[PDB]
């Protein structure tokens, strides 16, 4: 039973066939009882208390029933005011000291009403990945970070160990996409207002991982059950070690929500002394921006790292150089009938983006020969070309709806993407290029770069419409992903004309 | 944290800068310290200990950090032998005394929310069998297994008597009980994934479910009446919740023995304990004797050879096989046994593919009675029989040696039939399988090869964990062309071609440049709804055309038909301009099999052509072509 310490923990003990009450003592070495007859020979001994030393008779291997549990141990008979159960008999039972926290009590964590914890089965993993994951997870449990569970917890979220940088050390990720979606209500209680709009203008934004901060702020107990994962074993030989997170997770939506007030305390000196720095955070990462020369930007990066580690926490990204790629139209010296047909087929699609497009002259109509363009078609077409080569119009951000990221392949080591909130009206358009290599790596790098830009510019990961079979992605997406977050993706099985349209 | 009392439970204590350690004393009502730095004023106090009494200096509102937990409380300073953390500061923290555990541990189990069952009136039995029920019950109780609850428990579940052969074995129907149990975590170990071990034995646990205790607090939900209410205290012999807790208990009890013996490898699925080691048999029997004694320690009972029967796989000195799996046969089968035979077929599905019992499962699931002789369908029964006839095939294989790489190989039999031969040495199959089309509507052979590789890789990572080196048949030039030109993203791990008389290739290509002199042919299509009154044709550079009335006129069908009409009357080098994105998309995927003989006719036609080039136009626009039959429908 669990005994509160408001009162003395005396328990019924049976000695030499007798019912009596002995006080369980945690600071008592041996066991001292009242004067009574004990079987076998005894040895004269003395014990020190808070008043001096008393003469006691030592009886070894003596039978005692503590709280109805049999114990055989040395028993000391002496002139003691309180019958006492010492650690010597307490160990035989296995009496233990159990500890709770007084100063810090995790803030409650809640779910959207009528929403159960995530139940998403884990996809298979490679042998080296599981071999390293076991090491990482067991080391974590050795430091008290996670505790193993049985079968009473039906929830589960997938896991995969990755390598973020060139450093030869794996780190695990938990796909909390379902848990973040379920616990979306707990974000509404705490909004980060305002999101920094100055990061969009910085000359250099450095991403510093601050995941380790959450390891010191424990979770509200009733929600611990929801964070469970299984590290499966090859060939399903051993069933699979299922743990629960005791400290806060990394990818959980509330993981920074709990730590927001705690951290901003630590950042107060920094924002106090150099306002031109904009420091903004996401699920695991710290973005620090400074529209300075890179020489001292890198200088304050080091000082920020030292400041963070001093209080116990722990390619380059350039928003200015980021540019919006327009759409261009061919202007061959002598086009042929095929070229006008293709150009019209492309252009009539463009009206869904730039409304001020008129082609009625162009469609005015061999295809082995050139057809010189008519003058009124010339002028109208040029006017349209000017219109197309101008910033997009009548578009802005509605923060009430999520964001959609659509990637389309150009098939020569190049990629193009469109970032939109509603169809035919796109926020950001750009290309990704890297010059014969692997193919899945290209989308994964492209997805990561899209999401980094999206985090900087509108501060949330959009929903992807990937150009790959779901079966293909589910196998080799984790091979080449270096990022703590995970974006929501849906799979596309229709080739449109947009791929030919854009580039 | 939990602290054992084997040595004194000292914890770190910090007094305003001062580091030091104090002894957590449950008996020491007050916290007593040898010294405090610069404490200043203190009221005199008298405290008693074992031997006499002592004057002490009392300090109030002291903020002290004990073992990482803050406490603000009175701290005494006196001539104590050791620093003493009293119950006064212990209650500021949460420290409590846990006392001796009993025998074993019980995994906590709870019901699904918002449920207060179960309750089903047991259809009263008769005395001849009731005698058997009583006889079982008395001995079961004296074994400390099932206890006669108090009549205050209000629930009941049925019990039947079964001969256990095809004599009145006990069974309790937990069909309604399973509907309220909380969910629990529930693959299969393939024979292909057993490493060679020169000494092998398989031990069966002597009904070990009768050794792992069930929740004493959950026992209220598994009563047992004989029409004398009883109650299970260990795992039910048929509860679907039992396997999980049984496996968990087996793991927890095996962990120490495994720990003290890293060399041995121990598996356990249902009742078998596959123990293997490379030690000599003379040594291995002694080590297995150690294993059995340790198993008995925790209350488990162990009952009481070139073949070995492990999980239905027959282990052999250098090979493995599956004991032929067959079913009982009768005109009508016992319903509960049918609930067993579905499980046996389910298990055989992993060993041997081509097993579907979904209809048989539905016929059972809808039915919930035993009094009426349950009718069985002839169609699903014949499906079962034909499935069994295929199930007459002895599998084989050999043990995996990780020192040698896997080498797979796929071969194209025909029209959507493939092979999955896997091996590490020639002519020693590790596992053999077959693959067929999944969509069944539109596909191509190269895409099928890629999908087959994907399936093989998934299965291989499941079984052994390392992806293999495929030996595909396709030519490398063809694979590179298709992967560089196809719109989607596909990868194949390291592989080499292997030359076989059948091979995979892309039959045809669609040209990327319109062809000089080729009779460019314009096509168009439309359809109606009230009477399917839409017609098709083509319009040509010279103006030849034909509109032939069509039945079951459908818009996508018409768009397809427009191309074929022209392709039939076209020579070698052709250009086709179509106003359908859909027809263009279907054609240009370079498919080879489709449910449409119209699509297949186009494929066979286009095979003959030498230079075919397709382009697209916007609809409902005048582009100087189809205007000749723009008036087709309106």
């Amino acid at each position: 039973p669990q005994i509160t310490l408001w009162q003395r923990p005396l328990v019924t003990i049976k000695i030499g066939g007798q019912l009596k009450e002995a006080l369980l003592a945690t600071g008592a070495d041996d066991t001292v009882l009242e004067e009574m007859s004990l079987p076998g020979r005894w040895k004269p001994k003395m014990i020190g208390g808070i008043g001096g030393f008393i003469k006691v008779r030592q009886y070894d291997q003596i039978l005692i029933e503590i709280c109805g549990h049999k114990a055989i141990g040395t028993v000391l008979v002496g002139p003691t005011p309180v019958n006492i159960i010492g650690r010597n008999l307490l160990t035989q039972i296995g009496c233990t000291l159990n500890f709770p926290i007084s100063p810090i009590e995790t803030v409650p964590v809640k779910l959207k009403p009528g929403m159960d914890g995530p139940k998403v089965k884990q996809w298979p993993l490679t042998e080296e990945k599981i071999k390293a994951l076991v090491e990482i997870c067991t080391e974590m449990e050795k430091e008290g970070k996670i505790s193993k569970i049985g079968p009473e917890n039906p929830y589960n979220t997938p896991v995969f160990a990755i390598k973020k940088k060139d450093s030869t050390k794996w780190r695990k990720l938990v796909d909390f996409r379902e848990l973040n979606k379920r616990t979306q209500d707990f974000w509404e209680v705490q909004l980060g207002i305002p999101h920094p709009a100055g990061l969009k203008k910085k000359k250099s934004v450095t991403v510093l991982d601050v995941g380790d901060a959450y390891f010191s702020v424990p979770l509200d107990e009733d929600f611990r059950k929801y964070t469970a994962f299984t590290i499966p074993s090859i060939n399903n030989e051993t069933p699979g070690i299922r743990y629960q997170y005791n400290v806060l997770p990394q990818g959980w939506k509330g993981s920074p929500a709990i730590f927001q007030s705690s951290m901003t305390k630590i950042l107060e000196p920094f924002k106090k002394q150099n306002p031109d720095i904009v420091i903004y955070q996401y699920m695991d990462d710290l973005y620090v921006g400074s529209d300075l020369e890179i020489g001292q930007h890198r200088t304050k990066i080091e000082e920020l790292r030292q400041h963070l580690l001093r209080w116990g926490l722990t390619y380059e990204l350039h928003p200015d150089k980021w540019t919006v790629q327009p759409i261009v139209l061919p202007e061959k010296d002598s086009w042929t009938v095929n070229d006008i047909q293709k150009l019209v087929g492309k252009l009539n699609w463009a009206s869904q983006i730039y409304p001020g497009i008129k082609v009625r002259q162009l469609c005015k109509l061999a295809l082995t020969e050139v057809i010189p363009l008519t003058e009124e078609a010339e002028l109208e077409l040029a006017e349209n070309r000017e219109i197309l080569k101008e910033p997009v119009h009548g578009v802005y951000y509605d923060p009430s709806k999520d964001l959609i990221a659509e990637i389309q392949k150009q098939g020569q080591g190049q990629w193009t993407y469109q970032i939109y909130q509603e169809p035919f009206k796109n926020l950001k358009t750009g290309k990704y290029a890297r010059m014969h290599t692997n193919d899945v790596k290209q989308l994964t790098e492209a997805v990561q770069k899209i999401t980094t830009e999206s985090i900087v510019i509108w501060g949330k990961t959009p929903k992807f419409k990937l150009p790959i079979q779901k079966e293909t992605w589910e196998t080799w997406w984790t091979e080449y992903w270096q990022a703590t977050w995970i974006p929501e993706w849906e799979f596309v099985n229709t080739p449109p004309l947009v791929k030919l349209w854009y580039q």
